């Protein structure tokens, strides 16, 4: 099932779940999945398969 991917607001360090580099920068640092928590950057979102 596709995912629901949301900007989010990132108060502790974080790793993008596709590619395992940080979520760099001081707010909306990347999106989080509304259904599953999944964490990517917004770059890495078409990268994700469709698998929530
Ligand atoms: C030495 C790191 C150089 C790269 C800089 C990345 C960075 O600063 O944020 C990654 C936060 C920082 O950790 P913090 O110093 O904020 O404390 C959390 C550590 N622990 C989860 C064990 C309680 O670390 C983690 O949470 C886990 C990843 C650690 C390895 C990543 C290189
Ligand atoms: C905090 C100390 C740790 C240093 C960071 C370690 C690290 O993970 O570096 C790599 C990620 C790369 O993230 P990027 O935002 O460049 O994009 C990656 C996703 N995609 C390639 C698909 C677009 O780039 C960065 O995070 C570095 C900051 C980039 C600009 C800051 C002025
Ligand atoms: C005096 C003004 C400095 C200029 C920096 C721009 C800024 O205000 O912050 C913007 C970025 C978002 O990243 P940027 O808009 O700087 O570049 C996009 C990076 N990427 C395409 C990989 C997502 O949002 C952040 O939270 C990071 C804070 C600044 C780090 C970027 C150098
Ligand atoms: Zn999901
Ligand atoms: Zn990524």
């Amino acid at each position: 099932m596709p995912h629901r991917f949301k900007v989010y607001n990132y108060m502790s360090p974080t790793f993008c779940d596709h590619c395992g580099s940080l979520l760099w920068g001081l707010v909306k640092q990347g999106l989080k999945c509304e259904d599953c928590g999944m964490n990517v950057h917004h770059k890495c979102r078409e990268k994700v398969a469709n698998l929530c």
